[PDB]
């Protein structure tokens, strides 16, 4: 192996914002890079428009409207006229010409007048536009197989890249629950073998969507794929376009390489529809009849030395896979666990979680991100105890307490691990008929009860709810432990090392640990100075991306935490040489070599699909292997179809006790957020040189003492604001029905109008307790 | 019926009748997580460990009172108005169903002392929404 | 009554299937969720006696009524045919599957011992 | 005119006395309960050998939903 | 936004309009609006119409 893709596995998301270098997004290159960058924007700005109309009207154009100006004048553009102004502005690839003439032909400075009618249209198709989140891919030469240096191309050098991706999510089955929750295992990092050995969750059957479409012959119709090349000779957009079923275009995705052969890939803009108008997306993850714009697919290349030796990267240790996914509607939020962390859990076995050694820096990313949910989740605002001792340590610089390993800090760390999930699933329960077909591990906590009520009084709760507060893959089940999310074993094998006082940690990071945020940024800027970029690059590409609960999740799903789905998965190193931080690894997905025309391309089990499948898929030789040896597609078909319904059902889950209010995935779907109302109500000094300052009236704001201007402030700040009325999610107007239903049908349509999380200053706090960075949810109906 | 209309705009959020069929109130819940001094002798305060809640800057306790003080809850989740549960449909008439039995189990609003509020910006009388699935 | 080719060409596959009333927990109190009554007739009396049951074991079921004639053989009528949800706002809308309902059918076993003159 | 026979369903002698009058299989039923319970010695083969309510309470509830 | 076809119309040589209506579309401006109501639906189009009919004679001589 001569030269390697990297990343392994890269994620582009779903936006309707351009899919140009300036007004679109990157997936993180660098873990951890800009979590307090205050100047991030997420969506197309103003100011972004105006300068893109700018640079096109440079001199050239203003002079041609001077000519053309003197001929009318002679004598509106007619319209050839007009052909020519478009002709020379060159923004017929953002929005259609027919549009940009249009705006020319009601007219009457005229290169003012001009230079503002387009920029209405620019502005009504891309004015507050979710951002695309582009996936740059970096070919890299490789020593002997470890990647050194990025490829540089030098005179007569070229490189050919070549994607092909597709969508089965309308041609496969029904997502009823993670079928790996019955499968037969030892345990992994990610996975104990209690869930399935005691039959704490079990696996349903699964039918097929679409299912009035039968024979294999037909059922192709209901895949979605294209593909397309680009090379290092050519700077030219490629788009990749599909018809639904294979009289509707559907774009999964665009492709440009730049002259020093990176491939970048932009995701689809975002778009889901029936087939008919009258077939609503009632489910949140089955609904027969429509197609979204998601895909995945495989990334390969050739590189052409101008000597004539020609290198292909093709195979599975060298090639390369997409997958596009919803918006990240808080991209500075991390999960607590993420996809990342399955590929590292993947590989371990659970019996030998006895044998890991634990540094600090792998530990604090559970207490980190958890911490950080306060801005997307209010149970981790206001009723989390951990959450709470971080604060009442920052109050006092005694955060490094917990970096302590000695007897005399011991009581402080089991304090804090006590209050955890243990992901074995066998803490507080009681075990219901032992030995008798109806043997079953009953939760004597908190339960998560289903929508089908019964009149009969709930069992009291004898134990606590332990964290995280959210639902898990086991939610179908009252009762079951799995109902709750728990770290996954490993992880939580670290955080009982932690707590055992079995954990080293260096001076240096101790003197960076006088407060949780300071701690942050050093192992921040850890992550950028390690030397492998090509590894950080795999690592970025995934630490975004949710891994659990699974059901099926936001990006990806349960396969991604089975060491099956991959074709190598090796630890590499720690970040550092003194700080893990959790480790970079080498992992690639196992690749069917023959994509687009592999005989098992539309392969399936049948009228359903079982843990049986899988069961047998285990065995490479048998018919269900090829469920492991990803074709286009084979990735993003188990989620919801269309990706809104399954966003809109991604939110809370209420129990019969108001608080904590449980919650999924918000720190990528945020359940409740911090609107960009309030900030303007905050984020001002009583000295701020301003006539409305928070709100109020300047002479009002400097009337009120101090300690009320203050107080006033953090009652701004701690109003939180469900994230699904951000929009007009179906609760708007006199007697708006509201409700599940109704949110999972207008998600698609307002998914591109729901309130985006972005870092923001706040230049004096004062004794107000508010931090200097604050995460605010910018959408339009909460701005003021 | 008688709750929010909302609007295209967030704020303010429109109310019908709030001040005998409430809107928005500050649940038990919450009363019990700020209505507690920092020198308290209780083996928890304010929702916290005796240990952790002495152990914190007097200024940062203050702050989460007022912080617990702000959380305001949606009355209609003061009782099971059919939102309860996995996926749940929640929504207008599923309210008004549910209101027939669950009338007699929504919040009470009661004024309370804060007999010691200090620094925090809580006033000496607060109005408290009592109901079983707010009171923890 | 079925042929082999069903299963062994996963012609209609059987499909998993959760609990009714999820939310009531352990076996303890699933008991709750079970109907039932008994009662005994002999030749010796004509009086109908009713199999009455409770739901949750609030409401009075009942299962069925028997009555034995004097040459000795037992009638069984079954319920009326009241079904009702624990709560009024409870709808019906799935074909076989509502949580919260009960109904009065019922099967069950049926004994005797028949005792002769002389002992 | 398809005969006449001689049939009985297999009884538990204890009714609603019986140790398996309140058996399950946990959270979910699947057909692999019932390949176990062809085993007269398995823990499943109380699905076979009826205690009172056994016949019907695979149908439908209420009936009337069924019926419609 | 939406293009709607109200109708059609022709005339032959000897003078005779001939009047198609449209082609029976009806449509909401979003796909989410059903028309759940017999008569009052809002966010819907339809392609009926009707209006005034004019016509000028032009004879020989003037
Ligand atoms: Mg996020
Ligand atoms: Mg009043
Ligand atoms: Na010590």
């Amino acid at each position: 192996c001569q030269y390697k893709i990297y990343p392994p596995l890269g994620i582009a998301r779903v936006g309707n914002g351009p899919a140009i270098k300036p007004l679109s997004l990157s997936t993180p290159e660098v873990p951890w890079a800009h979590l307090y960058d205050t100047n991030v924007q997420y969506l197309v700005t103003q100011q972004e428009l105006e300068q893109l109309l700018e640079e096109a009207f440079g001199g050239n154009v203003i002079n041609e409207i001077s000519q053309i100006k003197t001929k009318l004048d002679e004598r509106k553009f007619k319209q050839e006229e007009i052909e020519t102004i478009t002709g020379l502005l060159g923004l017929s690839h953002l929005v259609p010409q027919q549009q940009l003439s249009r705006s020319l032909d009601n007219l009457e400075d005229i290169v003012q007048q001009i230079k503002g009618a387009l920029l209405k249209v620019l502005s009504d198709h891309y004015l507050h536009a979710v951002k695309k989140q582009a996936q740059n891919f970096y070919i890299y030469k490789c020593d002997e197989g470890n990647p050194v240096e990025k490829l540089k191309l030098t005179d007569g050098d070229k490189v050919t890249w070549r994607v092909e991706v597709a969508n089965k999510k309308s041609f496969w089955y029904d997502y009823n629950n993670a079928l790996d929750l019955s499968l037969h295992t030892q345990g992994s990092g990610n996975l104990s073998k209690n869930v399935s050995k005691h039959r704490l969750a079990p696996a349903m059957t699964a039918k097929r969507r679409n299912p009035n479409v039968i024979t294999n012959s037909l059922r192709k119709q209901l895949v979605i794929s294209s593909q397309g090349s680009v090379s290092s000779d050519n700077n030219t957009q490629v788009p990749l376009r599909g018809k639904f079923p294979a009289r509707h275009n559907v774009l999964q995705g665009s492709i440009e390489c730049d002259n020093e052969g990176v491939l970048r890939f932009y995701a689809g803009n975002g778009i889901s529809q029936a087939l008919s108008p009258s077939s609503l997306n009632t489910d949140a993850a089955d609904n027969s009849n429509w197609f979204d714009d998601i895909c995945d697919g495989r990334v390969t290349a050739v590189v052409e030395l101008k000597n004539g030796d020609t290198f292909e990267i093709q195979d599975e240790q060298s090639s390369a896979w997409v997958a596009t996914t919803p918006p990240d509607y808080a991209p500075q939020i991390e999960p607590i666990v993420t996809m990342y962390d399955m590929v590292s859990g993947a590989a371990l076995k659970e019996q030998d979680l006895d044998n890991l050694t634990t540094q600090f820096s792998d530990v604090f990313p559970i207490l980190y991100r958890l911490y950080r949910m306060q801005w997307v989740n209010q149970a981790d605002f206001t009723d989390n105890a951990v959450n709470t001792q971080i604060r009442e340590l920052n109050s006092e610089l005694g955060f490094a307490q917990l970096l302590d390993n000695s007897a005399s800090a011991k009581s402080l760390r089991e304090g804090i691990f006590n209050q955890f999930r243990n992901p074995l699933f066998d803490q507080d329960i009681d075990v219901d008929d032992p030995g008798q077909s109806s043997n079953e591990w009953v939760s004597n906590s908190r339960i998560i009860p289903s929508k089908d009520e019964t009149n009969i009084a709930a069992k009291p709760a004898t134990s606590s709810l332990k964290l995280p507060f959210y639902p898990n893959d086991g939610i179908d089940y009252p009762g079951s432990p799995v109902q709750w999310f728990a770290i996954p074993p490993f992880m939580y094998q670290h955080l009982q090392n932690w707590a055992a006082g079995d954990f080293s940690v260096t001076q240096v990071e101790k003197e960076s640990a006088n407060t949780i945020e300071e701690l942050g940024l050093f192992y921040s800027e850890q992550f950028k100075n390690s030397p492998n970029s090509a590894l950080l690059c795999a690592r970025g590409a995934l630490d975004a991306l949710y891994g659990g609960g699974f059901h099926p999740g936001v990006e990806l799903t349960w396969p991604m935490r089975h060491n099956l789905i991959y074709s190598q998965n090796d630890y590499v190193s720690s970040v550092t040489p003194e700080i893990n931080l959790l480790g970079l690894r080498e992992f690639r997905l196992k690749q069917d070599l023959q994509g687009l025309n592999s005989p098992n391309m539309y392969q399936d089990f049948g009228h359903v699909i079982a843990v049986d499948n899988v069961t047998a898929s285990i065995d490479p030789n048998s018919d269900a292997a090829w469920l492991w040896r990803s074709t286009p597609g084979d990735l993003t078909k188990w989620m919801g179809i269309p990706w809104q319904s399954d966003a809109a059902s991604c939110q809370a889950v209420y129990t019969p006790e108001d608080f904590p209010i449980p919650s999924w995935w918000a720190a990528n779907l945020p359940v409740h957020v911090l609107p960009l109302a309030r900030y303007n109500k905050f984020k001002d000094s009583q000295s701020a040189d301003l006539p409305e300052i928070n709100g109020m009236t300047h002479s009002i704001a400097q009337g009120m003492s101090e300690e009320t201007f203050e107080h006033l402030r953090l009652e701004q700040f701690s109003q939180r604001l469900d994230w699904l009325h951000t929009a007009d999610l179906g609760f708007v107007g006199y007697h708006a029905e509201g409700g599940y239903t109704n949110g999972l049908i207008q998600m698609v349509s307002q998914w591109k109008n729901m309130a985006m999380v972005m870092a923001r200053p706040v230049e004096n706090p004062g004794s107000s307790g508010i931090p200097n960075v604050v995460y605010v949810a910018y959408s339009q109906a909460d701005k003021d």
